[PDB]
């Protein structure tokens, strides 16, 4: 099993529905951030690793690659953060993936972000997410290299993150980038509501019978598994409320 799709776009751009899409077209695994919190979160520790040797002024690739291999090593695509920061590097390890960029209105993106991802620090909503995080047994690590990661695709190290403006001008420039990096043949962008039709021409499959395009992740029912982790401390106790996730 060989990366053959990297997704490039951010958190909340639909990349959830783009990795169950992509798991139902290939029947491999596809990566994302709930791999890390639900599945693997070990790998945050290694993650981290990564972000930290970019910013070193002389980094070493091959580590970064061999660290991205062992991540990887059994999924067939990516999506979200943190891997989509290293799009350019999954884009010169797999020479033949294809690129995809999910989009969407950068209004509704910073809005869906604010509620799941990025709280302001003045937000209380925020101590909401840590607590049902602990839940999870999330804690500050995850945070850091989480943060690291946007910075890293924002390709900024100092960041006023509590400013809606600049989000969403990084939001646009990162999209922008995207599409002047990646060559066009390579690359699709996906918006929101968008389906099969686009996306398997773009892979050369058929569209598939009788499975409509996945629908999931929405702020609220984040909402409600924050609430519901908070109120029952256990995920095993809930996770029959939220189908179709994890
Ligand atoms: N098939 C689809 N059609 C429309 N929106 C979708 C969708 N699949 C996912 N989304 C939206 O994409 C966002 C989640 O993206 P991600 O998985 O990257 O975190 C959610 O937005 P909202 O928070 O506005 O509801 C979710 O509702
Ligand atoms: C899935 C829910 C229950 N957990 C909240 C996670 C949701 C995933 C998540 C992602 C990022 C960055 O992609 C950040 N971040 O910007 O530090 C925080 C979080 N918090």
């Amino acid at each position: 099993t060989t990366i053959q799709v990297i997704g490039a776009g951010l958190p909340r751009t639909g990349t959830n529905s783009m990795k169950k899409a992509l798991e139902i077209i290939y029947s491999k695994p596809c990566y994302h951030m709930y791999e890390i919190i639900f599945k693997k979160q070990s790998d945050i520790s290694i993650w981290q690793q990564l972000i930290d040797e970019t910013h070193k002024t002389t980094s070493d690739k091959r580590k970064i690659y061999n660290g991205l291999n062992e991540l990887l090593n059994g999924y067939i695509a990516t999506t979200d953060l943190p891997s989509c920061s290293f799009y350019k590097e999954l884009m010169t390890m797999y020479p033949n993936a294809k690129v995809l960029l999910t989009i969407r209105d950068k209004y509704d993106w910073l809005y869906s972000l604010r509620k799941v991802v990025l709280p302001k620090s003045t937000d209380p909503w925020k101590l909401k997410i840590e607590e049902g995080d602990q839940v999870l047994g999330i804690d500050s690590n995850f945070y850091k290299m989480s943060e690291d990661s946007l910075k890293f695709a924002f390709q900024k190290n100092h960041i006023n993150l509590d400013d809606d403006e600049i989000l969403l001008e990084c939001y646009d420039e990162y999209n922008r980038l995207v599409q002047e990096i990646v060559p066009p043949e390579r690359l699709l962008i996906h918006h929101l509501g968008d389906g099969w039709e686009s996306l398997c021409q773009f892979l050369n499959v058929d569209i598939p019978n009788g499975i409509s395009y996945p629908c999931a992740n929405s702020h609220h029912q984040m909402t409600q598994l924050t609430e519901q982790l908070i109120k029952h401390k256990s995920l095993d106790d809930i996770i029959h409320m939220f189908p179709g996730l994890i």
